[PDB]
């Protein structure tokens, strides 16, 4: 048994919904496979974010930790390889911060990789026909900033776990207005589930 | 009590599966308000098609023909408005005919616009979530002649009928090795069905 | 020698440039082979935009017609093949009309040709290194409305006269804020000029 | 103070027959504009090989400056690139067949290194004279990212008074012509490259926007 902590966003303004959220959510307690799932929810906030992560790990004692977030646009469920240091905000996030130019960690290193089995992981998903493919930029929001923040927190503070950041697209519902890729929230949830069984059952990616 | 005839394509071009097939087959004999669904197959063929559908309206008598197609790329099911005189292959057909430059109906007038309230559609499609838009093209493949062909027929032999288009997107499955937009299979299903019972309730677009 | 009217519109929507006048414009009294060109910039307004080339037909009586107009978004010259006889208006033009459903010939046909060689156009087009592409759809706005009513009036008053519209892309200096795709203005001043000497050489078009 | 800045190409890859990132960069072989007096050298599109030919360069020229381009095909905009990352994973071999996958650069090396070039005022220098440009934050994984990687790793171990980076650029519009997808023109490229030479050469610190 393998203890997988999954974190989902809440609301961007605008948006009334945050998918990561709603399909993590679903996951909560859930036992598949090797893992045992937990849930918790993260402010889209610099800093703040890390934070709630911080006590999310300290409350249920990970083994492996999977934060999610929306890119909306993209077209696959994206596991990311790497996350910079770096905050570069084109708007505000939730409480109005707007950091341009900011490391993450002051003299923390320029990236870190993901300590998730992801190649893995996009097979079992694509396996189940849902696609799926790495992605080598969380962009220099919020998302990057937990990615970032979790890694930096495991090199320093508790080695032991394995952690990374799944991207996912729109929802349909989001898509109505202007028109953008989408998947289902349902192929979405089952995608993460897979990730999480995925890397509970993989140390090791091939 | 509408009858309403949905046709959808057999497999092509590399595809094992067509969706808009295995969608409006899962509504054939479907009853919802004033609709009454019936379902045929239609062969990616040119002339072969046109020839096919016929059959299926001497034999089903529709009040109503919605003709569905896939469009692979968009990300949004999409009611045709306008139908145009023209096959213009750059692949072939399920039986090797690629025309060039040849006119569908010799005599027959440039285009021929949907006969479905296509706005109403999108609208109802929307109310339950799903991407819709008018689309101004069909192409000049084997979908826009069957929908120039069902207007010309329906110009010609059964001016009551009301008929037209909706292509729809890939299904998730057929994105696993090229990144494309999809919608899911059940929501293509959904929103066909909506279509054919806002059709069948009204015959005024908004 | 024939005499090529193009056209080319005025800034739209939010823009402080419209490519299609300011390539036009470049071409203006430009004679190559059997074209000598003469430019007209049309106003992004719809009804006033058909009597304006009404009364450009009339100035300059043209053998061939080649309307251009913007398509952002694209990444190829355009040339169109069919009009639609419809105003959907996504937006409203330039002095506020928004149509919407509207026919833009009551009783005309629901769609028209385009008269000019398209096929022979993209072909010589992409043998000077440009891209280019028949389109299917030219839209429901004011440039469809244009490439409509020059099909009708050319079917209906002067149907001596071989018409069409050309779609082209945005220029770089459109695309600064926003990503999009983007053709040079020389590259598209060539391109429409291809298409102007190309349309004069031959009135049927190859398959 | 005037500045050496070292440019370079690659040759044509993956069936292309011209790469518009040495046909842009030769233009400006001899070049000198404001303080920046521009050399330009090819560099084959070959894992390994790539690091040795920039290396035989830099003893060659003894730059002040460096700016590697590569080609980007899909991209609309000229793409400064903030940062290089310790990866080799290529989706096709190079022009010599190697095809590395999961292979790190530098073994024990940093993860990432941060582009040295002044990124944010050549994007807006570049956007003045009309031009489309933005910071990309991916240079992708094949031999492009390598030679970024390669390049930040050697200034940084062996000389590190140089400031060293990687712009790629969109396919120019003859590349395009049977599959459709945007370009710059091979002028506006080489007006860009030129830009990101004279503000790489005129300003050692970057902006913040």
């Amino acid at each position: 048994e393998k203890k997988v902590l999954l974190t989902g966003f809440d609301p961007f303004g605008g948006e009334t919904v945050n998918p990561s959220w709603e399909a993590v959510k679903r996951l909560n307690g859930a036992a598949e496979g090797p893992a045992s799932i937990v849930s918790e929810q993260v402010p889209t906030v610099f800093y703040k974010s890390l934070a709630v992560l911080r006590e999310a790990m300290k409350k249920h004692q990970p083994d492996i930790i999977i934060c999610v977030g929306q890119a909306g646009g993209r077209m696959q469920i994206t596991p990311e390889r790497v996350a910079i240091n770096l905050n570069e905000a084109r708007i505000p996030d939730n409480e109005g911060n707007q950091p341009v130019g900011e490391d993450i960690s002051q003299g923390g290193p320029a990236a870190y990789w993901t300590g998730l089995p992801i190649k893995r992981i996009v097979e079992e998903i694509k396996k189940e026909g849902i696609p799926a493919a790495v992605s080598y930029t969380a962009g220099t929001f919020v998302c990057n900033h937990l990615f970032y923040g979790l890694m930096d927190e495991i090199s320093r503070h508790h080695p032991h776990i394995r952690g990374g950041f799944i991207h996912i697209p729109y929802i349909p519902e989001q898509t109505l207005q202007k028109s953008a890729p989408s998947l289902s929230l349902d192929h979405i949830t089952k995608a993460l589930k897979i990730a999480a069984v995925t890397a509970a059952a993989h140390e090791d990616d091939i």
